[PDB]
């Protein structure tokens, strides 16, 4: 009932993003979709890009994917979650050059090391939420609410 695609380039990680949307409880039917890239070789209600900030293939990747994206899903129906930006170990002009890319399509940027368990599960319960928000399930609150 609500459906959120997940872009990036790292399986596992991904996957226990997934793992962690798809743990108890929630009053909505969770479905999560997959993908490295786009565009695709189903409805989707939001698209989160994950980019690693480690990683610059993850970033190019990003770079060319957002350019498949119809422009009425950076109607809120967009947000992106870069991973690895709290850790000393990233590069800098990889975090600049994303918070540009997010300015650019008007979409949130979100921050989490996706690789600890507890920061996971909290912006797990953020985009669970977005995600209702975007399926039209919260009251009062639609995609275009969420542009700020």
């Amino acid at each position: 009932t609500a459906t959120i695609l997940l872009v990036g380039t790292e399986d596992a990680l991904l996957q226990q993003l997934a793992d962690s949307m798809l743990k108890e409880d929630c009053a909505s039917e969770l479905k999560v979709h997959l993908a490295k890239s786009l565009p695709l070789p189903p409805r989707i209600d939001l698209i989160v890009f994950v980019v690693n900030l480690h990683s610059k293939y993850s970033l190019q990747n990003t770079e060319e994917s957002l350019r498949h994206v119809d422009a009425s899903f950076f109607l809120g129906k967009v947000c992106f979650l870069a991973t690895g930006a709290g850790r000393e170990s990233h590069c800098s002009i990889h975090r600049h050059t994303v918070v540009k890319l997010a300015h650019t399509y008007q979409s949130p940027l979100l921050y989490c090391d996706l690789e600890v368990e507890g920061f996971r599960a909290t912006m797990a319960q953020r985009l669970v939420r977005v995600l209702q928000i975007c399926a039209g399930h919260v009251p009062g609150v639609s995609a275009l609410n969420l542009l700020s």
